[PDB]
């Protein structure tokens, strides 16, 4: 895999931003994690939504470089989303919000889970440190 520049657009929650990608305006599903959200009606706002909004909305606003990484699979959702890993500045923003306890590990469709196992083991610390979702 490698990783390829994209810009800003806007966050939308704490799994989703939309981010301008090879020219065209591109909302993005972060890979491999669920978030409480404040979207959908069957939650419409959770618990640790708000929470884990801002923090992928500071990250991602205030990072010098945003990039992109597709996984091995297919790389877009029924609902027409990116599937990727996001890194600002170097920091994978999928891995920093599950070792934060703002996200758990989603159901993995293989082969769409190369980092599964980095995540699992940030989730894991985060678990042991009991922090926000685990607290």
């Amino acid at each position: 895999l490698h990783k390829e520049p994209a810009t800003l657009i806007k966050a939308i929650d704490g799994d989703t931003v939309k981010l301008m990608y090879k020219g065209q305006p591109m909302t993005f599903r972060l890979l491999l994690v669920d978030t409480p959200e404040t979207k959908h009606p069957k939650k419409g706002v959770e618990k640790y939504g708000p929470e884990a909004s801002a923090f992928t909305k500071k990250m991602v606003e205030n990072a010098k470089k945003i990039e992109v990484e597709f996984d091995k699979g297919q790389r877009t959702d029924k609902y027409g989303r990116g599937l990727a890993y996001i890194y600002a500045d170097g920091k994978m923003v999928n891995e920093a919000l599950v070792r934060q306890g703002l996200a758990k590990v989603a159901y993995v469709y293989k082969p769409n889970n190369t980092h599964e196992q980095h995540l699992r083991k940030a989730e894991a610390q985060a678990k042991k440190e009991k922090l926000n979702i685990w607290s």
